């Protein structure tokens, strides 16, 4: 029914490259193009991936192929834009084989002939590498003396490691959101774009077949974007302006997305510091010498929009018990009032930028510890060194 | 030790304990279950011998129930709140799909140990059989209420797709590989996906300060290792440790509020130097903002590498001047380009736009350069926003900017 290694490898002249467009976030223009193995049989052109992702054909024949299909490539190339980026796949384990010399005298031989080295992006998966990191990484740091660019694709797929991949500095990461085709995806894309942002790696992110993958992708760090649903394979290069226009009205859209989504959050902190300006000011009035009177009758006096709230010193010692909300009503918790928060991620940090602001602030998102729904937690100065907090539910409007 | 040895004395055998402390009060909230055997007058780690390949699982399931029920019998007589560590072996789990284990927990379930009481260690990169089986299994023995710690993470089991489908309550960091490089910012961004989905994070194998105090400033909730307490055959005193913790936290928070304030100062020195630059060179003066730029990069030549400036949706309303090699140059090609997509960058506007204030961005990695930097964003008058990049040898030369 498909194809047989032996209709590729008596056909070896039928071969050609495909390409596929990748888009900048920046310009919204082509950046460059991944260059696809390919053949035409029987009249039809067809997909020689799974030839190369095959165990059962001899490592020479592959080889002969891919040679075929890179040097077409490339000499597509020598007649087109000279700042194209070259995106190519390479199997590291295939590539070892002679410590990569033959692949890099192949590229030293285009460089000779008018493509500059800085322009081809080596695409890797470093979970398919057997061998020491070490001597891989070594390797591809001397392909980088000359500008190559390292790409590592199929991040956390199979045996996929963050610290190997880390190690090896890479230029490039990229990412399919396949397993987003579901709440919690946007964590992992969200610390990963941090990450990248650390050591040094620009997002490209692949096979966007719907547009709500685009826009996950360009609000998660993508500076690079592939897929259907830009532009499917095709044999000739495209005109770099093509979706200028449609991804230029589409990020605006993002942009503006985002923009009011950050408004809301920032108005509903001020008419919230609002609330509990008032509050704060009209009850520390009365008689409330223990601080922890002053909870139970603050945790009463909010429009049922509480959960839990509590003092704090400038060290993080909770120097109060917690008031708990569960069913509309008041628990007191008197047994929390001797713990230290020091270790909390941003703590420290609000302490000393209350100190400067003189204003309450929210956190960002976060599961709560002890019930793990999603929650915010505002932070209030008080006088004399002391700092009320109050952890707030979903706003699941 | 033959396998042989130790399964003749099977009644040798015990457990031993390592306790687990927490954050937020200085004591201990449970204890790791180890394995030993006393074998010619001396107690002897079982881990070369569950390790072992060509022992049967018979065999090391034998020596492994020994020890759990001695140690759950040993739990029945403490404090009702203790939590419970033990380390299993995923291949061996689930050889009979955690029946028989979970059939372990119930029997002292019926004794009288809560069920959310155990935390159950998983080590997934030992698994050879299939990953969403085990996480089948994993998910199913949570609906009883048992923890689940993630074991090596960081290191050779650092994967963020699979922490986060797991989503379990712990997770483990060893910190031998500490004795910032790519390690530490790969845990960092462990850290906050942990934030995020509501996993703990336990650093255990501590054993040094600069590892308790790496621990502490990187959001570790439970500590573990020789520094803190070696492994004993009995249980300690709830509060054994409260006192040598407690203070030595306190130089942590000193010396981290010292560090924080550090940083701020500077930019707040930072931020007076732009706005006197800006303003003098602004006023009363009719040059374009291209013009503007190249002036004030001259004017801050010693601490920038790179300056332009974007509207309110991230659009460079100039092409950029930048330091190479001690001159300036100009690249009108940046003009137009869109930076929207980087991280932070609309939250910034919405900062500087509402606080009227500039201020320095964290440690970040230059992607032209290959540096680590620090960008300075500074509002001005029309929506306009400008950004002063900081080279590495401006930052190091400074007092805690690293």
């Amino acid at each position: 029914a498909m194809l047989d290694p032996l209709d590729i490898l008596t056909n070896i002249d039928d071969v050609l490259p495909y390409y596929q467009a990748i888009f900048s976030a920046e310009e919204q223009k082509v950046v460059g193009y991944e260059v696809l193995g390919r053949i035409l049989a029987d009249s039809e052109i067809q997909s020689l991936g799974p030839f190369f992702l095959d165990a059962g054909i001899p490592e020479e024949y592959k080889l002969e192929v891919d040679n075929r299909i890179i040097r077409q490539a490339l000499d597509r190339f020598l007649e087109a834009d000279s700042d194209l980026l070259i995106f190519m796949n390479q199997d590291a384990n295939l590539l070892m084989l002679d410590h990569g010399e033959s692949f890099l005298e192949l590229l030293k031989e285009y460089e000779a002939k008018g493509i500059e080295l800085h322009r081809f992006v080596l695409e890797i998966t470093e979970h398919n590498f057997e061998g020491d990191i070490e001597q891989l990484y070594h390797m591809l740091a001397y392909y980088r003396t000359y500008g190559i660019k390292i790409a590592v694709d199929n991040i956390g797929k199979e045996s996929s490691n963050l610290d190997r991949i880390a190690l090896l500095s890479p230029d490039l990461l990229k990412i399919d959101l396949q397993a987003l085709k579901s709440p919690s995806y946007e964590h992992v894309l969200y610390s990963i774009s941090l990450l990248a942002r650390k050591i040094g790696a620009a997002l490209l992110y692949e096979d966007i077949e719907a547009n709500f993958q685009l826009q996950y992708a360009w609000r998660n760090g993508g500076r690079y974007f592939q897929g259907y649903y830009l532009v499917s394979p095709s044999e000739t290069f495209l005109e770099r302006d093509v979706l200028k226009q449609r991804l230029k009205t589409e990020f605006h859209q993002f942009i503006t997305h985002e923009k009011k989504k950050l408004e809301t959050v920032y108005e509903h902190s001020e008419q919230f510091y609002k609330r509990v300006h008032q509050a704060v000011t009209s009850l520390r009035k009365n008689n409330l010498s223990s601080d922890d009177d002053f909870i139970k009758k603050l945790a009463e006096e909010l429009t049922d929009c509480s959960f839990r709230i509590y003092m704090c010193d400038e060290e993080g010692d909770q120097l109060t018990g917690n008031v708990f909300k569960q069913d509309g009503e008041w628990i007191y918790q008197p047994e929390y009032a001797e713990k230290n928060w020091s270790w909390r991620p941003y703590f420290l940090e609000n302490i000393m930028r209350m100190r400067n602001l003189r204003k309450g602030f929210f956190s960002d998102l976060y599961s709560d510890l002890e019930t793990g729904e999603m929650i915010r937690t505002f932070s209030y100065p008080m006088d004399d060194q002391m700092y009320l907090f109050i952890d707030l539910p979903y706003s699941y409007l």
